[PDB]
Order: C-alpha cells, then structure tokens, then sequence
C-alpha cells in the first residue's frame, strides 16, 4: 500500500540526516528529541481519538447491516406462523424483502439494481422500485402493499398488522442509518489534520535523531514511522465500510447470507 | 483560515533575537516542564476533542430519526389509507414544515419564507403566534392524524402506529433545542483556549537553547497541532452553526421534502 | 479559589529562597518524577472530568425528557379527544407541578407555593404529607388517565399510549433522584484535590533546580492548569446546584409550563 | 486501608534504598529513571482504562436497582389505575415487588432470604420460593399470577394485562443483569498483573529515584507511589458495587426506600 | 502467564552486554529516548484496542443474558396466560434449551447433534440439522408452538402480540451473536500490532545498554510483561466465544438456562 511504499522515504531521509549534519554548527542549527517527543505524543494521542472514533462508524456501519437479517428473519418467521396456509404470499413479502437488501448494497455501493432487480421480480414492479428517487425506500412501500392488502382482508387483526409493522421500522432506521452515514462522513478536517501532521512529523523525526542516534538512526525512524503509518492506515479502512477493498464489508456475501436464510424459512 | 500563527513565528524569532539576554538577565526555560505541561494539554485536548464530536454525532443521529420518522409516517397513511390523498399533502405538508422550522430555530433565523410555501396564511398565522412553532407544526400534524381516528377510517390500534411515529419526532426537538442550549459552560472553554496559546507562545522562548535557528519551525508545527485540534473542536460544539464542519442543515431538510413529495405520488 | 496559585507563586518565592541552603541534608529535587507524576496526574485529572461531565448530560437528557413526554402526553389529548378541553386543563396543571416538584425535590425546597399556585390545596397539603411528593404526582396523574379510561373516552389501546407517557416521565424521576442522592465518588475525589495542591505545592521545589528565580512564572502556569482542570472537574458533578453551575432548571421549569399552557391556548384575545 | 501498608513498606524500601545506595554501586548496577518514566506512563495508562471499566459497572448496578424503583412504581401506579378497588391484590402485588428487592440483595450478597420472606409472604409461599433454584425469580412469577388471576377472570383486557405486563420484564431485565454484574466479573486475569505490576513498580522506583534525589526519594517516592496507589485501590470497590465496601450499593438502603415506597402507595 | 515469547526477551539482553561493548563502531548507538517516546505512543494505542475488544466481550455477554432473560420471560407470561396448557408445556421448553444450546455450538463451531436429539424427536432433530442456522429453525419451530396457540383461540393476538416481542429479542441475540463472531476489527491489523509490539519488546535491551549495563534484563522483562500481558488480554477479549474457558462459560450459561426452564416443572 503507499504506506509501505513512503515508508521508504524516511529511510533515505535518515541517511540523508546521517551524511548532513556536517554543516550543522557552522549555520548553527540543532534538532534534539524533546520537541519531538511532545509533538509525537501529542500526535499519537490525537491519532487514537481519531482512531476509536472512526471504529464506532465501522461499529455502526455493522450494526445496521446486522439489524436487517435480524427482522426479515422475523418477518418470514411471522408470516409462517400467523398466516401457515398463505404461502403464496410469503414468497411475495420474501421476494420485496430480498430486493431491500440487494437494492440497498448497489445503493449504498453506487452500483446498478436493474440486473439484480428483475431476476427476484416482476418487471412491473422492478420499475415502479426504480421509478422514485430512492428505489430502497419505494420496496419497504411495495412491502406494505402486500402486507396491506391482508389488513382489509381480514386475515390480519389490525394488531398483527402493527407487529409485523414494527418490523419495518428496524428496517427503515437501517436504510435511513446507511444512507447517513455516507453523507457525513467524519469531517475530513480530521484526516487531513493527521496525515499532514503525521507525514511531516514522519519526515522531520530522522533530522531529531541522528543527532543522538548517530546512525542507528534508519532503524529506529522507521519503526516509528510504521507505528504512525499503521495506526493511521487504519483510519482509512474505517471509512469505506461498504466499499469493494480487499479488507470491508463483503456486503455481496452479507445479502447472500440474508437470501439463503428466508428461502430455507419458505421452500428451498 | 489560522489565527494568525505566524505571530508565534515572531515571538520564536524574538526569543532569538532577545536570545542575546540570555545569561545576563539569568533566564533558563527548560523542556521538561514544558513537555509536562505540553503533554498534561495535548491529554486534555483529546478528550475534548472526542467530546464535541459526540454532539456532532448526536445532532445528525436526531436529524436523521426525522428523515426515518417522516419516511415511515408518509408510508403508514399509504398502506391503510390508499385513497385518502385529500389528507396526504396536508399531512405532509405540515411534516415538511416541521424539518425547516426546526432548523430557523436552531439558527435563530426567520421562518417565515419556508412556512408561507408550505402552509396556509392562516394557519401560518396560528403557527406564528405561538412560542414553540415546531410542537405546534407537529401538533398540528395530529390534528390531520387525529381528524382521522373519527370513529371506522383508522382502527383504535392504528392510531397509536402513527401517535408512536409523533413521539420520535418529540424526542428529537426535546434534544435538539438541549443541544443548542446546554454546551461546555462559556468559562471553561474560555480558560482552554488561551491555556493552549499561552503555551504556545512560551514554547518557543524554552526552545532556543535546544533548536537553536529551528525554532519557528517546530513552535509553528506545534503550534499548527494544537490550534488545530483545538479550533476544530470550537467547530464541532455548535453542529447547528455557520462553521465549516457543522451540519449542513439546509441540504437535509432539502432531502426530506424531496422524499415525502416523492412518496404523494 | 484564585489565590491557591497565589500560595504556588509564594511557594516559589519560598523555594527561591530556601534552595541556597539546599544542601543540610544532601537533598536534589528534579523535574523528571514530577513529569511521571505529573503525567500520571493528567491521565488521573482526565478521567475523572469525564465521568462528571456525564452526569451532567444525563442530568439534561432526563429533564430534556421531561419537556417531550409533557409535550407527546398533552399533545395526544388534543388529537383523540378534542373537545373534553376540562380534562386538559387538570392534567396539564400535574405535568407542570411534576416538573416544578421535581426541581423542588432535587434543590431541597418548599414546593408548597408553586404547588399552591398550579394545585388546588387539597391535592398540595395531601402531596406534601408523602415523603416522595413527585411520584404522587405522576400517580394523581395516573388517575386522571384512568378515570377517562374507565368513562369510556379513552380504550384499552389509546390509555396504553398514554400510559407509556406517564412512563417516560416515571423513568425521569427514578433517574434524577438517583444522580442527586447517589453520586459515588463520594469522598474520593481528594485522591486528585490533595494530590494536584500537594503536588502544585512541591511543584517548584522541584522546578527552582532548573529555573532557579524565573520559576513562579511557570510554577503558577502548571499549577492554573492542573487546579482550573480540577475545579472544573467538581462543578460538573452536580448539575443541580447554584453559581456557575450550567443548569437553570427554573427557566427550564417555566419553559415546560408556557409550553403546555401555550398547547392549551391560554393567551385568548377577546 | 491495605494502601497505608503499601505506603509504610514504600517508604521503607526508600530508607534501604538510601542505606544500599553505597552497596550497588560497587556491585557493579546503575539505575536511572527514564525507563520509569516509560514504564510507569505505560501503567498510569492502563489504570485510567481499567478505571473506565469499573466506573462504568458501578452505574449499571445502580440504574439497575434504581429500575427496580421505577418499575414496582409503574406496576403499582398501573395496577391503581385500571383495578383501584383491588385492594385486596394491591398488599400481594406489593409484598411480592417488595420481597423481590430484597431476596435480590441477599442473592447478591450470597445469604439466606427466608428471615425476610416470613416477614412479608406467607409462610406456605415461604416454602415455595425456597424450592426453587432462583428466589428472586420465583417472586416475579408470583406476581405474574396475581395479574394473570385478574386477567382469566375478565377484570383486565387482553391489553391492560399487556400494559402491566411490559413492566415486570423491566423488573426482569434487571435480574438478569444483576445476576450479570455478579455471575460475569470484570476479566481479573490482569487485576493480578495489576497487584503485580504496579506494587514492583512503586517499590523499585526509589531504587531508581535514590540516583537522582538522594534523600529526597522517600518525599517523592511516596507522592508517586500514594497517586499510583490510589488510582488502582479506587478501582478495587467500583468493579464490586454489590459487596460490603466503603464505597459499594448501600443495598440495605435501596430496598428500605423501595419498601417504604412501595407502603407509601399503599396507604402507609 | 503463558507467554513463552517473555523468556525469549531475556536473552537479547545478555547479547545487548556482549554487543554494547563489542559494537560502537561506526557510529550506530542505541539511546533511551526514542523508545521511551514509542513505548508511550504504543501504550497509548494498546489502552484503544483494549477498550474496543473490551466492549466487544461486554456486547457478546449481554447477548447471552437476554438469552437468559428472554426465555424466562416468555415461561412466565405463559404460565400467567395458559396455566392448564401443560401438554403443550414441555414442548416449548425443549426448544428454548435447544436454542441456547444450538447457539453455543453455532458460536463455538461445535456439533448439536446429540444436544438436539435429548430434547427433539428425530424426525425434528433431522428437520433441524438438515438446514442452515439451526438455531433460527428452533425459533422458528418455537414460533410455530406460538402460532397455534393463537389458531386455538386460547391467546387472544394482544396476549400472542406480548409473546412475539419475546422471540425478536432471541433474534436480535442470534443475529447479534452472529455478528460478533465473524466480523471483527481486521486481522492486518492483529498482526501488524503483534509485529509492532513483540519488535519493539525484543529491541528494547539493545536501546537500554546506555548507563544501564548490568540492570537490563531486570527491567527490559519488566517492561516487556508488562506490555507483553496488556496486549495478550485484547487477544482473550476480541473472541468472546472461542475455546477459551476464561472467556465465556456457555456450558455454564446454557446449562444456567436449563435449570431454570426445567425448574418450572422438575
Ligand atoms: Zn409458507
Ligand atoms: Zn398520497
Ligand atoms: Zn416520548
Ligand atoms: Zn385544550
Ligand atoms: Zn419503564
Ligand atoms: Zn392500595
Ligand atoms: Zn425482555
Ligand atoms: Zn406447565
Ligand atoms: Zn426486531
């Protein structure tokens, strides 16, 4: 990663700060560690709140995506345990329930829901989801639409109606939960003060070294900076939780995990 | 925008320059009180730091319950009410209205422009003459709510579906005026912000015997780090504000008229 | 208050003069335990600001409660039942003497004036004759929810919605009676007050070594820093007190009063 | 308490510390105090966060007994509201919330609760509670009955019996949390490396402290060792808010307001 | 303390003696003050990792107390309900138990098979076993128990509507289990952190050989097991439901919840 790729450039920077030096007292210019040490602290402090802040938004990201297998497995459980016989709409509220999902990921991941969109629906329905500005929330719509039209038809007390009602609203703070996060995301004024401050302290620390250190300086700049460079690496995976890295949520693989559940809760 | 550091550049070159004092007033300034005292404040600005952040964070959580409150409510009167669009754009009308007024309150702007294109003038009127305009927007929602109970149109049990989407709008407005009202007190913040300068500008003065000519350099990136993590925490405490990392509150409620219109039909 | 540090610069002033004799017992005093035991300190000093501040939040996030559950209990009555406008008038004076009983529970006070005011005295001398006189308020309340139940104006499912409202405003009560009667530092807080003056005390005995006359100028720096971090740290603690104390809960008290008067409609022009 | 002994063995170890100080340097050993520094900042560190964790189960425990209070108020407000005339339930729905405060402090204080259930229950439902595995969990069954013989004989709806209902699984979700601070304590695999590393540290930091102040070290010695002693003993009481501590639940007290509550709703 | 990589600590020390002395030359020298400022600078990142696991086997425990605290809920509102049903009693029970055991095997990746067959039929057992997350077709066979009930006109749907809440806290428990137990903090940064701490631990002695010659080894393990443990806990508390008996007791819960169900009736 271009962490482990500027990693080098203290390297030559610290030999750099070795074959320097030579010129030092006669300009009259001298770099100690103590200046260092209380930035580098401070620094270090600074990446640590940034870090346990950025890990709550990867929490929160995950909590939000965990909450939607958690309901729809209600909801299929619901459904075949109040109305066993109609079957023939359990696949119906399954099909609106898996499109969420689906619809959800290529809305979050920026991609397109047509492809997906039709292979679990209807063409009708695929581009009445599609024909709002915001397709997932036209599906937890069309799920109330089979879900209401069993209110009036007297199968559902206006009771089990509100209970399988309150499973959309653990639906919706998700979707509404996703969609927020990637709008604000944490102020960039954060990163941006971290790694400028991190990559110039990073840059700066081998010319505070060589000055006691001599020239074991290499060694130990660099060990410093891949402490920082790390710790700081991990504030750039916490941000991109639905991204397509090698290291994120495999949103692809969480919606296979949601779809094979409710096909096994109604058939296969 | 910097305040001004570049006047802790000159009082570094000062100390090099006044450096020439150095034995003959007797003064030494060392670097381990400064390193204590410059680490007991960069510990102490870390754990402000994180703290408005957090109610950065609970301002947005309350603003987007609003946008998941008003999404379900708007789908609640489509899935038992299908044909009763004459109390739709009422309803959502007054939910629109809700969002902006919110946001003049926090502001304390005029909401008298966003309230006249939603509404009618006189029941503009009736939410004008009031001391909390937003209780009395979602007040008045329920009057379109409660108009509805009647007696057959809406069950006993979905009334309170709806009486319980109400109530997370109330818990927002509960908080979001708490969060524009109960800060840091004044005199504490105050007493930080010019601990941290004042370190600032002593920084430099103890620097000299070990950096020499460096000194603005360091004391400049030192003091970059710590009036930046201070300022933008001056940001982040007023997430309702005009700063640049506060909450752009005129987009969301831009967002939330575009949803409900969009779900009339 | 102020002149702690005035006592820090004369410790200086004490520690100039009395380190030219610092020799009688072969004694040095350096700056490097003091920076681990200083360090120590603002780790110590950090943590216990954190825990006082949120006492505090928690001390607004119930009271702010009590504005929304006051708001979402009447504004349900002017949505189911619209025209029994006597009703409102009754429970409304409740939720306004349960917000101003309960500030007057938490402050210690006589609330039998403010109670006089909003209440008929039979229900203010009967209140006053409970230990607990909020929780009877919620509970005269409760009554008024039940008697419209039991008449036939309110369901089974439309008193549960209000019910949980008076819920919400029971939660309250349990909350801010347990910040207020069982803040558990209790007593502990000198291992920060007798270590931070003990410490800001020595601080220059141990700073005179390496800046022999200039050192009150930092020794009163270090020690406002640390002791301002430290009366800050015990202010927040109790968010229900007087001067500088950020919580006013009066204008808050009225605050949640004019509002449901003003929910009412109790300002007629005729 | 057991921190003054710690204080009284650290400043003798500072005395021998004066009186070896002519031994090893002979021996062949120096000691500085810059590792100390580190090492102690690394333990001051770790006290603050462990401190964290005590303090924040010590508010869990209290909020729990203070649900408690609010939960038997809203059970007993509810059950006055919708059967005020029961009186003859009220004193047996009360006695049961009542003994459940208490036979929850003595499961918690490991003791025997029948010397207050012969003061509150009958001595029959004596013998019923104490045949049971969980007391305090036979209590809220208990009551259970008491509102569910209201409910089958046509006194409460299929809803009112729902409203009280909702607030005796408050009164359980804090068993079972009380049951959690005190069945699952704080990871204590460290609290000994605590004892371990803190104790050896503040013994041997005025071996490393006579280098520097001659006789100054057991002044010094003492206010670093007190600072670091009283961090971790404050955390020793915290972490066991359900024990007999100065600072632990004065649980004897919780249930009394709770009782003398309780009576106050019942015409006593 | 199992850490036989605290041994392997000590011996660099002896060679920081022998090679202090025996290489000065070309000017390579080992300081204290760079490794003072980096051990802060890892203390500081090993107190956040600890609290975010931390936490990580708080939320995993509490998860296993609403298990606990669930179940005895929806026992008592039936008893308080339905106080003659007991024929149909000793069906629900079994699955509860079952679901608590079946979790405890879909968290620790053990086999159910002879746990499910004590409490089910076999017909049902293969039903069970003969499908993805089994723990979910318990609830969902528990569901069905419910849904009759219902059908019979025994529990009006407010009395089932106060039992269905109960099975959603059980699903928020399994859907919760699940995802402490596959989706951690990344392991590029397990390693990276044991890279760092382990290396630093092990080139400490050669930074401490200044006018500390003799005393090295003393403190370098004493510092070294004191960041050596620090980071070994974060290790026990970010798989709260691994083997580690010290981590979480499921036996000991699972069985807990046994004995209470089974108590209401023997
Ligand atoms: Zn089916
Ligand atoms: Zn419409
Ligand atoms: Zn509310
Ligand atoms: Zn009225
Ligand atoms: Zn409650
Ligand atoms: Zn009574
Ligand atoms: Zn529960
Ligand atoms: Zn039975
Ligand atoms: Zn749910």
């Amino acid at each position: 990663s271009k962490i482990i790729f500027r990693l080098l450039l203290n390297v030559l920077m610290s030999i750099i700060a070795i074959i320097s030096y030579q010129w030092y007292e006669q300009l009259g210019i001298h770099l100690t560690v103590a200046p260092f040490s209380l930035l580098g602290i401070a620094i270090a402090i600074f990446l640590g709140f940034r870090n346990s802040a950025s890990y709550s938004r990867f929490v929160e990201a995950r909590n939000l995506w965990g909450t939607v297998l958690i309901a729809e497995r209600t909801l299929v459980r619901q459904l075949r345990n109040i109305l066993p016989a109609e079957h023939d709409a359990h696949r119906r509220i399954v099909s609106y329930l898996v499109a969420f999902s689906w619809s959800l990921k290529h809305q979050l991941r920026k991609t397109d829901p047509t492809a997906d969109l039709r292979r679990l629906l209807p063409e009708e329905r695929v581009t009445e989801i599609l024909a709002s500005s915001m397709p997932t929330n036209r599906i937890l719509l069309l799920a109330g639409n089979e879900i209401g039209q069993l209110r009036e038809a007297g199968k559902l007390s206006d009771i089990t109606y509100g209970l399988m009602d309150n499973k959309l609203d653990e639906l919706a703070h998700v979707l509404g939960g996703c969609e927020r996060l990637a709008t604000t995301p944490v102020p960039f004024a954060y990163t941006l003060i971290l790694q400028r401050t991190v990559y110039l302290f990073c840059t700066l620390l081998p010319f505070a070294l060589v000055g006691d250190l001599h020239y074991m300086t290499p060694f130990v700049s660099v060990f410093i900076s891949y402490t920082f460079l790390s710790w700081d690496s991990l504030a750039e995976e916490l941000e991109d939780p639905f991204g397509t890295a090698a290291n994120a949520l495999p949103l692809n693989a969480m919606c296979n995990t949601i779809e094979r559940n409710l096909l096994d809760m109604t058939g296969q």
